[PDB]
């Protein structure tokens, strides 16, 4: 069941959408050495609750135990934060955000590096970034979402990382994960075409070394089998007329927030 927004809905996530995007823009100085990811989940949750009186959608979703998702290094997805995990010289780190207001969610996240960057931490962030990019300036009605799987995979692998099969994008709205699964490499399984009023996220998680992924005995935790790092950004769109308009655009993205075909 792929749920089609209407304008009303798309207004209600237009205002999640930004939200969301507004704890990473709020985060930020408080990401260096020495602070602990509890402290910095703690700051987030405070700003989502009494600020910005929203809710986290991740607390207590399937038992999930804290309001944010840390992932720092070889963690590919579902750090969770802790006070006795402090952040170091180098690190990169992905802080993944999804808040609910007025019952529609927004989704995004983005990552951070820590004091001096190291060259592979670098490298690896900005491609990532990049085959974000690239699917969002593909996205329009008509086209089949394969293409775009496909096309990050390329973009990744051609400059010598890989994709991770396991986790992927997906539709949200009224519901966090909502249909349809949006993967992010190529596959002979996805055949979904877009069309106006469909609003999903793309989050590709992308490794310096091999693609292979273990989960943690910690039941959250994944991280790289080769212990490479590992590099994930996204955003939440809604596909439009002509193109698609980015509903988690911060200041610091460089990309348009309405991308438009013709
Ligand atoms: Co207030
Ligand atoms: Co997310
Ligand atoms: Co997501
Ligand atoms: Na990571």
């Amino acid at each position: 069941a792929i749920s089609i927004k209407t304008p009303e809905d798309i207004e209600k996530m237009r205002v999640a959408g930004r939200l969301a995007a507004e704890v990473l823009e709020m985060i930020e100085p408080y990401v260096k050495p020495g602070v602990s990811t509890g402290e910095l989940d703690r700051i987030c949750n405070d700003y989502i609750v009494n600020e910005q009186h929203a809710v986290s959608a991740c607390l207590g979703y399937h038992g999930y135990p804290k309001s944010v998702c840390i992932s720092i290094n070889e963690v590919v997805c579902h750090g969770i934060p802790d006070d006795a995990k402090l952040l170091k010289d180098g690190d990169i780190v992905n802080i993944d955000v999804t808040v609910i207001k007025d019952g529609f969610h927004g989704d995004t996240s983005k990552m951070f590096i820590v004091g001096k960057p190291t060259i592979m931490g670098e490298r690896l962030c900005r491609i990532t970034q990049e085959s974000l990019y690239l699917a969002l300036r593909m996205v329009k009605p008509g086209i089949n979402l394969r293409e775009i799987g496909a096309a990050i995979q390329k973009f990744v692998e051609a400059e010598g990382f890989s994709v991770v099969r396991e986790y992927c994008g997906h539709g949200i709205g009224q519901g966090f994960h909502e249909e349809p699964q949006v993967l992010h490499y190529d596959s002979r399984e996805t055949n979904v075409v877009l069309k106006p009023g469909m609003t999903f996220t793309i989050e590709p998680m992308v490794n310096a070394g091999k693609k292979e992924i273990r989960t943690m005995k910690d039941g959250w935790t994944v991280k790289t089998k080769d212990r490479s790092l590992s590099a994930q950004y996204e955003h939440t769109i809604v596909v439009t007329d002509n193109g698609c308009e980015i509903l988690t655009l911060r200041k610091d993205d460089t990309i348009p927030a309405i991308i438009s075909h013709d």
